[PDB]
């Protein structure tokens, strides 16, 4: 045990060692997603910045992760970080239908890990959690879902001309 | 022979020539694109600004290889500058259409000069050759693929709104 | 075929695939690295922030290449990021030592890398992998080769002060 | 016809472009001439500096012709660029005095086609040309006729010295 | 073996080694030609200080080499610097003849080493050559070249007149 | 005769010209030593920049001798300078204890120059040495003494440890 240990159940341990391994995932989806607006063929300069940015946030979000493990005194064990379901994107807007689809999983998962924090007694945890991880999802959410609305109603996937404004726009 | 020249082959030297009236040759299409966007009947000014631009680094192409030419020692033997193949454009999307066969032209002529300094160990060629204009020619053709598939998918050459607002949006 | 793509064999496109895929991996046994020293029960802050600068650098690779995989009008398809071999990485020196090996092995995969292209006649991508890869390997190696030096004569891993003090005064 | 078209004369139009390639091939001569004196075995670098500007001059000359063009409602018809009547141009005086007749002849041209201009009864057209260009002739044939005077008098073509002062002291 | 040797053939580390002595040969060349020039009865100090910063420049590029023999894991054998042919150098002329030459040569070994690297298939060494030295040659015998021809023209050796001005005006 | 020369005794002229050798030799004495401290299974940094500093130093040394031969109108005359005799200079301790013997060695021959120049009532040449020579040598000897005695106190060579410190703390 470590010496540090004090109210951390191993059920916890492992729930943030899959955590982890969610937000690389998550990370590796938007790295995709970015080069694929940066395709000759899609070029969609804007797109691909808005992902990539996204891709490095969530990279960050498992480090604090792993950071949280080693402060409780929990062993960080890593997992293959598997690739992304698709290759192709399609459009804007399914990469922004597909980032909110991804977003409220994870956001999912994470309120499956407040559950468990909160049978196990675990407040140091629970606040963890709220602070910096709940607000940021609905407010990932709410972003991703005003997209996708947008670029509905301006006429994608359909219209090119609304997905090249909505780089513009928005997203530049 | 020059006091300077050494494992400068003659082939090399003349090759150096074809490109230096190449680059003045792209220098030229692309004059004569610009103010074809400067028409009154066109009036596209960042279609026109961009391709001016286009035409004085094309330009400084051809200078760069003159510089080298005297700097091996070879001899500088200027050709006519043949008059593009078109008077009038078009559209926007038919020019950058245009531009990328031309950079993909410049772009061949230049892996099979790479190709003959190889062939003749010239290895201070192959270096000029990769250090200034292979990766330039892969910038350039990128950046033009893109611009083709935006001015496309936002439905040019058809819809004049769509040249209109990549004008303002992209090039300006 | 894309638009853009010139030059550029199958065999090369699905080289950089590959490397891309090693560049992400080197990424995630920093990562791992990084976070075994921020362990309570090792503690070494600057062996800490030594390996997450270069799992961040890593990354950084990756995304040139993939940039570069666009610009040539390949398409990047991604693979699983396996796990790293070890989850504890037992001493500084051990992790330096690990570090070495894995920087030689991503080498030797740009060197093939390079030899292919080369077979190829791929002047850009040989270009590409010797102005952004091949010099940063050399110079990852020697870096790496003298720290395993300093930290053996200096007694580790036996010795806890030698690593205490070698990243105070070498990584700090 | 143009919607911009007014009092401009088709034969107007016609010595326009003639006078756009004109001012194009003085371009060509001065860059040739500019790196006949960047040879290793001429070696006049303030030489090969006065005729550079001179030829980037040139192409602005021909470009403000493009314009004018334009405004007027013409439409620009381009011609082959001519390669210089020479590939050496023998000795800096011998530069100087081939300036010197082109500048004449440019000067010809011009005149020519202010006095088309007045037959025509075209007064922007003439006070484009009195504005832009006349006075910018006059200003280079004087300056032209300076140097090939000093060249002479300091005892130029045979007198290496006397170039290599003149490079220094006028030039430079 | 050096644990980061990978790749480096022991021709091209007996290569690099013959370099080094090379290159320290050619800053001694260049240190005798400038104090040459700073004998009372030679008394051209900028001469004197265009040579001195040859010779430092020549040192700087053993330095390079000898860097990049420990880069790679060779190991470094040094061997006598040779003194220079001539203890008299004659005049501006014939030092800069000499120095002509010297580049020469020095580019020849260079060359040699280029094609040794590419016979053993590193390309790192390859680029090392082109990177720093190919190009730094093809400079400094064009340099060269044009001082010689200038030295020429002027009237030297045996006009004084000719080496004081030349000295003054192109060296100072 | 130089027109400059005045009570210069050829002994004297001899003299200067051994010693311009012996600074030299000097010189390539520690660029041997620097770089030995930049091999990978060496590793110390800042001996490496201590013994490439005092390189730069001797070769000062030289030039100020090569400037005063001149002065006195007496003719350099260059010898090869020797290798050193080792190429593997065994430790820090082991290095320090060379340097201080070569600084000694290089301290005698310049109270035997001031000898030779007493004893030829040179006056101008013993300040000379005394000026910028003697009072170098005795700073230069006390500093390799201390370096030796505290490289022994903490242990070396046996500690790489000792080394490892000292090359941090005192040459850093
Ligand atoms: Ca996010
Ligand atoms: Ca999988
Ligand atoms: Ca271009
Ligand atoms: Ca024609
Ligand atoms: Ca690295
Ligand atoms: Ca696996
Ligand atoms: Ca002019
Ligand atoms: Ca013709
Ligand atoms: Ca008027
Ligand atoms: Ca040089
Ligand atoms: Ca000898
Ligand atoms: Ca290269
Ligand atoms: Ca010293
Ligand atoms: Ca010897
Ligand atoms: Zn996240
Ligand atoms: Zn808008
Ligand atoms: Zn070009
Ligand atoms: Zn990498
Ligand atoms: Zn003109
Ligand atoms: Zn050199
Ligand atoms: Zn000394």
């Amino acid at each position: 045990t470590s010496q540090v240990r004090q109210n951390y159940h191993q059920d916890s341990e492992a729930a943030i060692n899959r955590q982890i391994n969610l937000d690389l995932y998550a990370s590796y989806v938007y790295l995709s997603m970015s080069y694929y607006f940066d395709r000759d063929d899609v070029a969609l300069k804007n797109f691909a910045k808005y992902f990539l940015h996204q891709s490095h946030e969530e990279r960050e979000h498992a480090e604090k992760l792993m950071k949280l493990q080693n402060q409780r005194g929990g062993r960080i064990f890593l997992q293959d970080i598997q690739k992304p379901d698709c290759d192709d994107w399609e459009s804007g807007l399914n990469a922004m239908e597909c980032a909110l689809h991804l977003e409220k999983n994870v956001n999912q998962s994470l309120l499956e890990l407040h559950k468990l924090a909160t049978d196990k007694n675990d407040p140091h945890l629970c606040d963890f959690i709220e602070t910096h991880y709940l607000n940021e999802q609905v407010k990932a959410i709410k972003e991703l879902g005003d997209h996708v609305t947008n670029l509905r109603k301006m006429g994608a996937p359909e219209s090119g001309l609304a997905e090249y404004l909505f780089d513009k726009h928005t997203l530049g």
